[PDB]
């Protein structure tokens, strides 16, 4: 992968913004399916993705364009509508920091360096 | 009408409207027709790519991003309700990343 334009801002924007959100703290780290008693996770989920995962690839520079990284923050928002019952919290956490997602990713820089 | 607006009515809709797995989506969802009895109690604000369409057509959104939230709901309400082996959410998947791909690219600053 490389730095551009695009990925220093999903890093020091985007993912600034959400990982301090008061409902990002679920997000933060790969799901522990074990400690939080989530029965058939990974049968159901088949590929996990995190914040902490995502920002560990930006810092090492993993990703080689934006819409690569942009891809894992929505499947770990899609992961999280795939399992979880319609009515549990977990869901409308993960709505809400999606909407800021896409909000932010609104605003980044065009063409990428 | 707006340049971002103009972007995803342009490149975005015009992808997704196309695609071969789009027709699921392409209106709202008929929950009689589908044989859905509970999808109204599970999805509170059904979402669909004609209605979007409609919206971009007739100059509905003021902002980019209140396109992007719509197409955001039409994927989540898919992923919520189906249930997780079913194609649909298949489906949903793969034009959702078509949609992340395209808005990567869009412009980056709202001008009217
Ligand atoms: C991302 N998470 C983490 C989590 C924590 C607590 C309860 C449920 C979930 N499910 C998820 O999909
Ligand atoms: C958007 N759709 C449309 C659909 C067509 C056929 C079977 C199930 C669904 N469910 C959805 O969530």
């Amino acid at each position: 992968g490389r730095v551009t334009n695009q990925l220093q801002y999903l890093h020091k924007v985007v993912m600034k913004a959400l990982w301090k959100h008061q409902f990002a703290w679920p997000f933060r780290q790969p799901v522990d399916a074990v400690k939080l008693g989530l029965p058939d996770y990974h049968k159901i989920i088949k590929q996990p993705m995190d914040m902490g995962t995502i920002k560990r690839r930006l810092e090492n520079n993993y990703y080689w364009a934006a819409s690569e990284c942009m891809q894992d923050f929505n499947t770990m928002f899609t992961n999280c509508y795939i399992y979880n019952k319609p009515t549990d919290d977990i869901v409308l956490m993960a709505q809400t920091l999606e909407k800021i997602f896409l909000q932010k990713v609104a605003s980044m820089p065009q063409e990428e360096q």
